[PDB]
């Protein structure tokens, strides 16, 4: 039994690269010289050559940092040849679960939403409804976990702040009284998306509301 239990690896680590990981060991190298090597995409295949192993002493080495959004998982398999160049194990599944950081902003799905109400719909109306995504982990964190809000409104008759939007569907509704299509028969809103709900980094668009005849 040559094996390994899963490794689990941040990406974007500081390094300094290369970053042992861990050392593969035969039992066989009491019998003789043994030489290491490693297989599989992201060692012999691409993406060639994240991951090495020495060939004297078996440490397993991530050569660069990770990028879980481009590879999230590795399954690798690690060699032992003796110096007369026999295999002496079975190779070795190596797995490698690439973890997440929060490395990614929100994006809107479209620059521009727009929807319409009547002119008589009273407060508390929902208008549209608006999305971003965030490529990041929205599972075990809240890296991907986007929370939305309005950045400003024009123009501001009869007042300003008359929508709001709902911080985690991203529903806009009417707040206030007052809407008037022969006075304002459009608002232009800009809206945000910021992960980390809310505490995170931030994106923008717009949405247009129309007011019906
Ligand atoms: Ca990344
Ligand atoms: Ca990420
Ligand atoms: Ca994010």
């Amino acid at each position: 039994d040559w094996v390994v239990a899963p490794i689990s690896v941040p990406e974007n680590g500081k390094g300094p690269f290369p970053q042992r990981l861990n050392q593969l060991k035969s039992n066989k190298d009491r019998d003789t010289k043994i030489f290491y090597s490693i297989t599989g995409p992201g060692a012999d295949s691409p993406p060639e050559g994240v991951f090495a192993v020495e060939k004297e002493t078996g440490w397993l080495l991530l050569n660069k940092p990770l990028d879980r959004e481009e590879i999230a998982k590795y399954e690798l398999f690690g060699h032992a040849v003796s110096e007369n160049g026999a295999s002496v194990e079975d190779p070795m599944n190596i797995s490698i679960i690439v973890t997440d950081q929060n490395d990614h902003k929100p994006k809107f799905t479209q620059d521009t939403f727009r929807g319409s109400v009547l002119e008589g719909v009273l407060p508390g109306t929902s208008v549209m409804q608006v999305t971003a995504t965030d490529e990041d982990d929205a599972i075990y964190t809240y890296n991907g976990v986007v929370a939305y809000s309005i950045h400003s409104q024009e123009p501001k008759d009869p007042h300003d702040l008359m929508f709001t939007i709902h911080r985690s569907t991203g529903t806009i509704s009417v707040i206030s009284s007052g809407l008037d299509r022969e006075k304002v028969p459009e608002y232009t809103l800009t809206i945000q998306a910021t992960d980390m709900d809310g505490d995170g980094s931030t994106t923008t668009a717009v949405a247009v509301v129309e007011i019906l005849d």
